[PDB]
């Protein structure tokens, strides 16, 4: 039964064929359980199983190093060196780092919770059912419950399934639908049917929802739906049938991984083709096994060269250092990649109450009737001071303080505000200020009564606690509050039956004090109270009322107006059916209009600037409020979403309005919409869908299970610090202070992070491109090896890793919030950016080879050799006369490899200084600004010397320390990389920018 609310209690029993007294026979239970299934949610299958790390080794860019480790393992054994511990190092360190980054990569255990698993906390353990096989109440497993079961609920019980209420045993039934609404006020239930077949859950007053808990009372009902067919269950499937795409940056890294793998395979073929000259060599002039070693070692050389082994470790550290900054600005970020895509936020859909507004309801203005004479109709408007729940304020007419008690209309005005009120005030001594008890709207009314004091009660002689509900209680002394007709959206009003206390206070029998929305209440007023007398509600009178109400709501005041009326001659106590929530509007007819109060929902202090900030940032802000379209628009103008005098007749839609538009016009509306009022529960996810259809990264906000699918669907789901648990588990970010400013503040941080992130990524790539050119030149030409793969590991992981991490602390480029959002499918490196790091990579490939070539030819300690014979070092043992000077071991000396290594490091330190900005020169951007960079550079050279002095290190790295004679040449070939890159920067700012 999906429409149990629309059916009567008799029809719902007849449907399942079950007696309300007996219940379901065990024969029916077997049939229903086999048909509808168990009352439970499906389990999740993908926990911390051995599958964990394995999937890291599925993409091509990591299986190459796993393959290169196999090749390295072959070459680590096949050697004529009696060396011991330094044998298995090249395949060991590769494998160790391979596992290390895999463990870092498989970090979804601590930095990624579950939202659907959290939704299994609502489904209770056991529930009370009345089966036919037993007389007494028997509690069974909640999952054993089937549709049609005659279940029982009491105070404290957690509702097991969606249940159509049959009979209420207690006086009144209240349930805590906090998870399915976000609110807190326990709603009242009834048994009479909700005629509307497509009514929302808030209107289903005869239904208990699975996951809800009864706040007060005890009732009996029949199960409508179980499992996934419940309201919670249906929301689960919406989140279950929603795939979450990985952030665009990660796709670029995966795309870069595929392209890089093509380059690596290309060179290995290229090297194979350069070595085609060995096809014309005598078989009796060597061994093919000596060639295979060369082919295999160059293969693993290119692998460790082209690939940034440190990058996954650096970004994971960088993002973690971002989250701590997000938390300092009241922005708890759940997942790590979220801090990157957060900068690419283009649209922020925020709720009004709580985020955009401080939620400080305070009655500012109120009016009553002064004089009615046919066409003439004057009002008595009053203003109230004090935007707080504290009774520290005063009422003034025409900017002059007046006694509210001297006006008869104001007395009945304060009377209704006091009696027709379920909220109150309570003074807090720990904090030192007053606090609200119940709803914020009604508490503001309680505060108003205290400020007015229509009976002039002593206040200065009272304490701070007695001050809270002082005047309000005095009103409760006059009238005895019989019963309260609960609020409902069908009539948008609330009344309360009051009987006069035994003291003969001149009361015409009983009275009904009505409080509700102006539209409905005013139309149900046949009479108008003018002080004490009563006049019939005429046309001209209603014109004045609605006009002022319109002025207070549409005006710059942006007030929430509440019409207050009273029923002078109410129906008898016996004639009223209290269980009928549909006859409540009928009982609230023939009313007499008293007055209208106008309270304020004040904007945050910082949202004014934050809104303006998003204007310059190119971030579209969309407000979602519960106000009427008119006031919704006015608040938009007030906070800066709209101009004070600009046209927005198409940029704001009500829920009703947006629903009457066809699917095409709905999508067309979501690109220009900035204000949504009276939004239906499903519209928030619809808006996200439409926004994502324009490739627009959306930051939707919410704080309930209703908002859970929307938060799951949006790129940046935003929950509140006070929001429900499930909303937080479905969000990517949780605002600690529930502010809209901390959304904007987080986005600015995320944009600065992404800029510094892209900078060191290109920095590491620049080194890797160079190690390709270096190995390619030293292999194609036939030169002796310049760089060992065991060295390249410690170069990219440490020597380049530390300054790259320090590039994350690069100062945020000012005027960054004056640029549009970073495009999703924006290439990391393309065009000039490719050629820029192509030239740097090419130069350092020649600088390293040239360094080793310098020591081999034009050197001090190096032998006097020429280039044409250096390329033929593999013939030192064969061609003896052409190669003569010393041992053949001098071609495999540690000095020239130390040259290429020291030069590569020295350049990368200069390249890190070049990565202080993308285009700003080193003359414009001082190389001493980023202190963390200089501190990292000094640590790099300190470790570079540590592996050349402490004997257990240079033997493993196959290096030999240089003196001042050799270090001079290192700087002469390294430092010119600064000038070359400086030229490129100047070209980019002169013949490219425009
Ligand atoms: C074994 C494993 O967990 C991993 C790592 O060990 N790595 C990275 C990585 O994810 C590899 C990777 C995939 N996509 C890219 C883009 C840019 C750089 C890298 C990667 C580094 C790759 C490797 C093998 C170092
Ligand atoms: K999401
Ligand atoms: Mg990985």
């Amino acid at each position: 039964m999906e429409a149990a609310h629309s059916k009567s209690t008799e029809e719902c029993l007849a449907y399942f064929g079950v007696s309300e007294t007996t219940g379901l026979t065990p024969d029916q239970v077997k049939r229903h359980l086999e048909k509808y299934g168990h009352n439970e949610l499906p389990a999740e299958e993908g926990k911390s199983l051995w599958e964990l790390v394995i999937e890291q080794f599925e993409d091509l860019l990591v299986r190459i190093l796993l393959l290169a480790a196999c090749i390295s393992f072959v070459l680590a054994w096949f050697e004529e060196g009696e060396e011991t511990i330094t044998a298995f190092v090249e395949p060991f360190v590769i494998l160790l780092i391979l596992i290390a980054n895999a463990i870092v990569g498989v970090w979804q255990e601590r930095n990624a919770e579950n939202a659907i698993e959290a939704l299994k906390e609502y489904e209770p353990e056991m529930g009370k059912v009345y089966r036919a096989d037993r007389k007494s109440v028997q509690r069974i497993k909640a999952r054993d419950i089937v549709p049609g079961d005659i279940v029982e609920v009491a105070v404290g019980d957690k509702v097991p399934a969606d249940i159509r209420i049959l009979s209420i045993k207690s006086t009144t039934l209240r349930v805590d639908q906090s998870i399915l609404t976000g609110e807190s006020v326990s709603v009242i239930k009834h048994t009479e049917p909700v005629p509307d077949p497509r009514a929302v859950n808030q209107d289903k007053k005869n239904m208990l929802f699975s996951g809800t808990n009864i706040a007060a009372g005890k009732a009996l009902g029949i199960v409508a739906t179980t499992g996934v067919s419940t309201e919670i269950g249906k929301i689960r499937d919406q989140m279950a049938a929603t795939e979450q795409d990985k952030t665009p940056l990660q796709q670029k890294l995966d795309e870069f991984g595929e392209q890089l793998s093509k380059v690596i395979s290309l060179i290995c073929v290229a090297v194979w083709l350069i070595n085609i000259g060995h096809f014309n060599d005598p078989v009796h002039g060597g061994s093919w096994i000596r060639g295979a070693i060369y082919y295999f070692k160059i293969a693993v050389a290119l692998a460790v060269a082209a690939i940034p082994e440190g990058l996954p470790a650096v970004i994971t550290t960088c993002l973690a250092l971002g989250t701590r900054r997000m938390a300092k600005k009241n922005a708890i970020v759940r997942s790590l990649p979220s801090v990157e895509t957060l900068g690419c936020t283009s649209v922020i859909c925020s709720d009004k109450t709580g985020t955009l507004t401080t939620n400080q309801m305070s009655v500012c203005k109120m009016f009553i009737i002064d004089k009615v004479d046919g066409d003439f109709c004057s009002l008595n408007e009053f203003s109230i001071t004090g935007s707080t729940y504290a009774p520290e304020g005063e009422v003034l007419k025409n900017d002059k303080p007046i006694r509210s008690g001297q006006f008869d209309g104001l007395v009945e005005l304060a009377t209704i505000c006091a009696l027709c009120n379920d909220s109150s005030l309570d003074f807090n001594e720990t904090k030192g200020v007053y606090e609200k008890v119940g709803e914020a709207t009604e508490t503001a009314l309680t505060t108003l009564v205290e400020k007015m004091n229509v009976f002039n009660t002593e206040v200065r002689n009272l304490s701070k606690v007695e001050r809270a509900n002082a005047c309000n209680s005095v009103i409760r002394q006059l009238m005895k509050k019989e019963f309260t007709l609960e609020f409902s959206r069908d009539r948008k009003s609330m009344s309360v039956y009051c009987s006069p206390a035994k003291s003969s206070r001149a009361a015409v029998g009983n009275k009904m004090f009505v409080k509700g929305a102006p539209e409905g209440v005013i139309d149900r007023c046949n009479y108008v109270r003018v002080g004490t007398t009563r006049v019939p509600m005429t046309g001209p009178v209603k014109e004045k009322i609605l006009s002022v109400i319109k002025e207070w709501g549409t005006g710059r005041d942006t007030l929430r107006c509440l019409a207050l009326a009273t029923r002078d001659t109410p129906p008898k106590r016996e004639e009223m059916v209290l269980d009928d929530s549909s006859r409540f509007m009928e009982y609230e007819t023939d009313l007499t209009f008293v007055g209208v109060v106008g309270m304020l929902d004040p904007p945050r202090k910082e949202v004014m600037g934050s809104i303006q900030l998003c204007r310059d940032a190119g971030i579209r802000v969309i407000m979602i409020t519960g106000d009427n379209k008119g006031t919704a628009i006015a608040i938009c103008r007030r906070i800066g979403i709209f101009g004070e005098n600009e046209e927005v007749a198409d940029r704001a839609y009500t829920g009703r309005e947006f629903d009457d538009l066809p699917l095409a016009e709905q999508r067309e509306a979501c690109r220009r919409a900035c204000c949504f009022a009276r939004v239906e529960p499903s519209h928030k996810s619809k808006i996200v869908e439409y926004l994502q259809s324009y490739d627009e990264i959306t930051a939707m906000t919410g704080d309930g299970v209703n908002d859970a699918p929307a938060l799951k669907k949006a790129e940046i789901g935003i929950a509140m610090g006070s929001g429900t648990a499930v909303a937080k588990t479905a969000s990517e970010m949780v605002l600690a202070d529930d502010n809209f400013s901390t959304i904007v503040a987080a986005v600015e941080e995320g944009r600065a992070i992404y800029n510094n992130m892209k900078q060191f990524i290109r920095y590491l790539i620049s080194s890797n491109v160079g190690e390709v050119v270096c190995i390619f030149l030293t292999a194609a030409l036939g030169l002796p090896e310049a760089l060992i793969p065991v060295q390249l590991l410690w170069v990219n992981l440490v020597t380049d890793g530390l300054p790259a991490t320090a590039l994350g602390f690069n100062p945020p480029d000012l005027d960054i919030m004056d640029r549009p959002p970073r495009s999703p499918k924006e290439p990391l490196i393309s065009g000039w950016l490719f050629f820029r790091y192509m030239a740097i990579g090419g130069y350092v490939g020649a600088a390293t080879v040239g360094a080793a070539a310098w020591w081999f030819m034009y050197a001090e300690d190096g032998p006097g050799v020429t280039y044409h014979q250096l390329t033929h070092f593999m013939q030192c043992t064969e061609d003896h006369p052409h190669f003569e000077g010393l041992d053949c071991e001098i071609f495999e000396a540690p000095e020239p490899m130390t040259m290429a290594l020291s030069v590569l490091v020295t350049i990368e330190m200069c390249n890190a200084l070049n990565s202080l900005s993308e285009n700003q020169s080193l003359m414009r951007m001082p190389p001493w600004v980023n202190i963390w960079l200089l501190g990292s550079i000094c640590l790099s050279m300190s470790l570079h010397f540590l592996i050349l002095y402490v004997d257990p290190l240079p033997m493993i790295f196959k290096l030999k320390a240089l003196d001042l004679t050799q270090w001079l040449m290192v700087l002469k070939i390294s430092l010119p990389v600064i000038g070359l890159d400086e030229i490129l920067k100047f070209i980019a700012r002169n013949y490219l920018e425009g």
